[PDB]
C-alpha cells in the first residue's frame, strides 16, 4: 500500500447528476480539425499513409513553416449549425472538439499563444461556434487538449537540466492559462479530454496532472476529466500505484476494445472509447483508399460493444479544410443514425448486463432493467442461447420494433432459447427480454 499524493481521487464511479448524464449519453462523435486538414496528409508531392494529424511528424516539417498553414486557413463552406445538424441527426449525444492538437493550432482565439483562429483569415472563433450550435441541439460539448504542443518552444520531451525545468515550469503555466481560459469562456463545457501526456516530462509531473484536474473541476461545477491526463507522484498513469483509476473515467481503448470475456474488470469504472473509420486516420487525408474503411455496421458493432460492458464509444470525424464533411462522413453518420433510431433504445442509458457473453452479440441493460439482446450474428439454428445469471429468469421477450412476443424455451436450468423472430430482420437486431430476479 504506497502512499501518494497526486493518485486517485475518487472511490468508484460518481454518481452525481452530471457523470450520470456523461454516462447515459453513450454515444458521441469526435472532430478532429485542425491545420492537417489542409495538406490532408500529403506534404510536398509526398502522400503519406500515417495518420493525417501527425503529418507534420511525418513529413519532418519545422514548426515555423507547419504554423504558415494558418495563411491558408479559410473554412468558407464552414456552418456550425450543419454540423449540429448533422451530430443530432447521427443520434450522438454528445461531441468532443479538437481545441488544440499536437500541432498547437488553437480553434478558440487564445490570448496565451499567436497560433490560433484570429490570426488567419478566417479569424472567426470556430469553437464558440460549435459550442453554441451543439449546445442548441441539446448535445453536450467536450474539451479535446493536447498538452505537447509543438508551437511552443518552452515545451520538454524529458526533464534533464534545470534549464529544462525552468522552460518547461513556464510551459505548464502557459497551458494552465489556456485550461482557465476555455473553462471560463465556454462554461458549458462537461469533460476536457487530455492527449500527449505520455513523454517523460509529464509523467515526472505528476502533481501537475493533479492540479489540472482539480482547478478545471472547481472551475467547471460537474465537469469528467479523462484517466490519460493523469500521472500519480511515481509517474504511474491512468492508473495510480496502487491499482486505482485516477479522473473520472478510463480513456485508453482507442481503436480497440475490452474483450467481452477477459476483460469484465473495466464494468467496475467509467470509460470511454474512441475509434476511427479508417483504420488510423483521425484528422482529415485526402485518400482514404490507403487502408481499410469500416462499413456501417462494423461502427454499430463496436458501439454496441462498449454500451454492453459499461462504456461509451466515441465516432470520429475528420472534417475537409474547407469546413465539409467528406461523402464517407455524411453516409456514415446518417447510416449510424437510422439505426440509433430504430434501436436506440438498447443503447442509450443502458450499461452492463451481469450475462455470460453469447455469439450472437451482446446484451445491454436499461434503466428499468430490460435486458436487450442485439443480435449482430444469426445463428443458422434459429435460436439465440441465453445462460441467465443465478437467481434470475426469462418472463418473456418482444422484438423491439414490433412488439410481437417471441418464444422462449428453457433447455437447462439457467439456460434458454430465445427463437430468432419469425421474419430475419435482416440487420442487426433488439430483443427485449422480460427478467425477474428471486427473493
Amino acid at each position: 500500500e504506497i502512499p501518494l499524493k497526486y493518485g486517485a481521487t475518487n472511490e468508484g464511479k460518481r454518481q452525481d447528476p452530471a457523470m450520470q448524464k456523461f454516462r447515459d449519453n453513450r454515444l458521441g462523435a469526435f472532430i478532429h480539425w485542425g491545420l492537417y486538414a489542409i495538406p490532408g496528409g500529403e506534404w510536398n508531392g509526398k502522400v503519406y499513409g500515417g495518420a493525417a494529424e501527425w503529418l507534420k511528424s511525418w513529413a519532418k516539417v519545422p514548426a515555423d513553416e507547419w504554423l504558415k498553414l494558418m495563411d491558408q486557413w479559410n473554412p468558407t463552406k464552414f456552418d456550425a449549425k450543419k454540423w449540429a445538424k448533422m451530430a443530432k441527426e447521427m443520434g450522438t449525444k454528445y461531441v468532443k472538439i479538437t481545441t488544440k492538437h499536437h500541432e498547437g493550432f488553437c480553434l478558440w482565439p487564445s490570448k496565451y499563444t499567436k497560433y490560433t483562429v484570429a490570426n488567419t483569415p478566417y479569424k472567426r472563433d470556430i469553437l464558440g461556434e460549435l459550442v453554441k450550435a451543439y449546445n442548441d441541439e441539446g448535445i453536450d460539448v467536450h474539451f479535446y487538449f493536447s498538452v505537447m504542443d509543438w508551437s511552443n518552444p518552452d515545451y520538454r520531451y524529458d526533464i534533464k537540466s534545470k534549464e529544462d525545468s525552468i522552460a518547461f515550469s513556464r510551459f505548464l503555466e502557459f497551458t494552465d492559462n489556456q485550461l482557465k481560459e476555455l473553462a471560463t469562456r465556454y462554461p458549458t463545457v462537461k469533460d476536457f479530454w487530455f492527449d500527449g501526456t505520455w513523454d517523460a516530462s509529464v509523467k515526472k509531473n505528476g502533481w501537475w496532472t493533479a492540479h489540472a484536474e482539480q482547478m478545471l473541476k472547481e472551475l467547471v461545477p460537474g465537469v469528467a476529466i479523462n484517466s490519460r491526463l493523469r500521472a500519480d507522484d511515481k509517474g504511474k498513469r491512468h492508473f495510480d500505484s496502487n491499482g486505482r483509476l485516477m479522473g473520472d473515467y478510463e480513456s485508453g481503448y482507442e481503436r480497440r476494445l475490452p474483450d467481452p470475456v477477459k476483460d469484465l474488470k473495466v464494468t467496475q469504472w467509467d470509460w470511454e472509447a474512441c475509434m476511427t473509420i479508417p483504420e488510423n486516420q483521425w484528422g482529415y487525408h485526402k485518400d482514404w483508399s490507403l487502408s481499410y474503411v469500416k462499413t456501417p455496421i462494423e461502427v454499430i458493432d463496436r458501439i454496441v460493444h462498449a454500451v454492453s460492458m459499461g462504456g461509451n464509444m466515441v465516432v470520429n470525424f475528420g472534417p475537409q479544410a474547407d469546413g465539409d464533411f467528406r461523402p464517407e462522413e455524411k453516409a456514415m453518420a446518417t447510416a449510424i443514425g437510422k439505426w440509433m433510431n430504430r434501436y436506440g433504445k438498447a443503447v442509450y442509458a443502458c450499461d452492463y448486463a451481469g450475462f455470460e457473453k453469447q455469439d450472437w452479440g451482446y446484451y445491454t441493460r436499461g434503466k428499468n432493467d430490460e435486458v436487450y439482446m442485439v443480435v449482430f450474428n444469426q445463428p443458422y439454428s434459429e435460436r439465440l442461447i441465453v445462460k441467465t445469471p443465478k437467481g434470475i429468469t426469462v418472463e418473456k421477450a418482444t422484438l423491439l420494433t414490433t412488439g410481437e412476443d417471441i418464444t422462449v424455451v428453457e433447455t437447462t436450468r439457467n439456460e434458454y432459447n430465445v427463437s430468432v423472430p419469425k421474419k430475419n430482420p435482416g440487420e442487426p437486431y433488439v430483443i427485449q427480454l422480460k427478467v425477474r430476479a428471486a427473493k
